[PDB]
């Protein structure tokens, strides 16, 4: 449980994905520190030129390291499912386009924290902002909702994540999200909180690739 969490851990983000028939891959390095709930990652597309703006994968690209403070620590199913890890999954609706499905496996491989993921994207417009690249390369602050799913023994979530759009106006993409536990150990079923996310993203002046280059903070609150 919490005591993998305890320093800071190597991370490896692996994800196939196809997205009307465009096929895709997509690695990523870094690190996670749980106690300041701080991620740093640097994510390439290995296949070529991304097909979909970077930002709209962020939230597919490891809740474990949320930074979780002590009157909460009983509510932290993510970390609570380590070694074994849970599954993650979503569908994403953007609103006048597609939308995304995608698996995930989040567990420990030895000292590593790797999250693999399969994504398949449906009904996209070729014109539209997501094919058409049309989306600022960047990612304002969120709050997520954590439910108990007592019947999967997990949680889910369900949320709206706002991008701008370069002329100014907004694309929603709306989240449902199920978590359910890998092992059968026990785990620990959260009372209803949040996780409130910022994200930076950057560009390395040395990589030749199509990438991206990630920050995040993940807190938890909401429970007094």
């Amino acid at each position: 449980g919490e005591e993998l969490f305890t320093g800071v851990v190597p991370i490896l983000v692996e994800l196939d994905g196809d997205v009307n028939g465009h096929k895709f891959s997509v690695r990523g390095e870094g690190e996670g520190d749980a106690t300041n709930g701080k991620l740093t990652l640097k994510f390439i597309c290995t296949t070529g030129k991304l097909p979909v703006p970077w930002p709209t994968l962020v939230t597919t690209l490891v809740l474990c390291f949320a930074r979780y403070p002590d009157h909460m620590k009983q509510h932290d199913f993510f970390k609570s499912a380590m070694p074994e890890g849970y599954v993650q999954e979503r569908t994403i609706s953007f609103k006048d386009d597609g939308y995304y499905k995608t698996r995930a496996e989040v567990k420990f491989e030895g000292d590593t924290l790797v999250n693999r993921i399969e994504l398949k994207g449906i009904d996209f417009k070729e014109d539209g902002n997501i094919l058409g690249h049309k989306l600022e390369y960047n990612l304002n602050s969120h709050n997520a909702y954590i439910t108990a799913d007592k019947q999967k023994n997990g949680i889910k979530s369900n949320f709206k994540i706002r991008h701008n759009v370069e002329d100014g106006s907004v694309q929603l993409a709306d989240h449902y999200q199920q978590n359910t536990p890998i092992g059968d150990g026990p785990v620990l079923l959260p009372d209803n909180h949040y996780l409130s996310t910022q994200n930076a993203l950057s560009k390395d002046p040395n990589e030749k690739r199509d990438h991206m280059v990630l920050l995040e903070f993940v807190t938890a609150a909401g429970i007094t």
